[PDB]
């Protein structure tokens, strides 16, 4: 009964109304707007919460679910690339997990600049890519990993570790392994900034994991849900609290497909974690 069809129905009931009310209106004051005609939102009905926006020219949000602080965004457009690398540099990104498969990146009808597997110049910023290791996550789902070195004239040189998932019931055991790889990758880089006494360890808006696939509300909301369940500080945090904080801080489309919620439900059932708030 605590994870049976009745409680699952009450969950999807309280969540589907939250999505409907957080659906954006034309020129919505809760959501970031595009000034000058420069396209900001990759999709027309998937926008960005203004109160938690990372940068004005990105569809990106600061997200703290429980005690876990991360950054979720969409796949950057070509016009947003220069400012996308500035976010990763200023944030002192300890980990960047991109969940868009290799197939949709190469499909140019989708418009996804391969900004992490290549080098290139994006205005003021030069980018150097170097692949490292390949991590198997079961099911033949692979994690190609790169070290994105970010160099701007007059700015500090910052390298960010990248975790690229090339594809997408076992997704429960796949997301549990992916969240672990992302957490451990972030810990090593975060511990590096700590050994050199970086100013950004004190700033809680920095050193935030960066996660995006395409819209940043589908596979990423599933990854963020597992990352915070992996966190030790988030005890008794209900699944209602998990996805409602993800939706209020970004948009109501977080945890988009009903199958993505089922992965977060079973991961909670394994931990004895509540689904609903009493």
């Amino acid at each position: 009964s605590p994870y049976g069809p009745e409680a699952r129905a009450e969950l999807s009931s309280r969540l589907t109304t939250l999505r409907n009310t957080l659906a954006p209106a034309t020129n919505d004051p809760r959501y970031l707007q595009a000034c000058g005609g420069e396209k900001l939102n990759r999709f027309r009905d998937i926008q960005c919460r203004r109160q938690t926006a990372v940068r004005a020219d990105l569809n990106a949000n600061y997200i703290q679910v429980g005690n876990t602080r991360t950054i979720a965004c969409q796949y950057p457009l070509q016009s947003q690339l220069e400012s996308h690398f500035r976010m990763l540099a200023e944030n002192r990104t300890p980990v960047l997990a991109v969940l868009a498969s290799s197939s949709e990146i190469a499909n140019q009808r989708f418009g996804m600049p391969d900004y992490f597997r290549q080098s290139g110049t994006y205005g003021s910023i030069t980018v150097e890519s170097k692949m490292t290791q390949q991590v198997g996550l079961g099911d033949g789902i692979m994690a190609d990993m790169y070290t994105l070195t970010i160099r701007e004239a007059g700015q500090k040189t910052i390298s960010v570790p990248v975790v690229h998932v090339t594809t997408w019931v076992v997704s429960s055991e796949v997301t549990k392994a992916l969240a672990s790889l992302v957490d451990q990758t972030a810990e090593t880089k975060r511990n590096m900034y700590e050994s050199k006494g970086s100013s950004a360890v004190a700033d809680d808006s920095k050193l935030r994991p960066v996660i995006h696939c395409r819209a940043g509300v589908g596979r990423t909301a599933q990854l963020i849900g597992a990352m915070c369940m992996n966190d030790s500080r988030n005890s008794q945090l209900s699944v209602e609290d998990m996805v409602s904080q993800m939706r209020v801080q970004r948009n109501g489309i977080m945890v988009q497909k009903d199958e993505q919620l089922d992965v977060l439900i079973k991961l909670a059932e394994g931990q004895g974690r509540p689904l609903l708030n009493s």
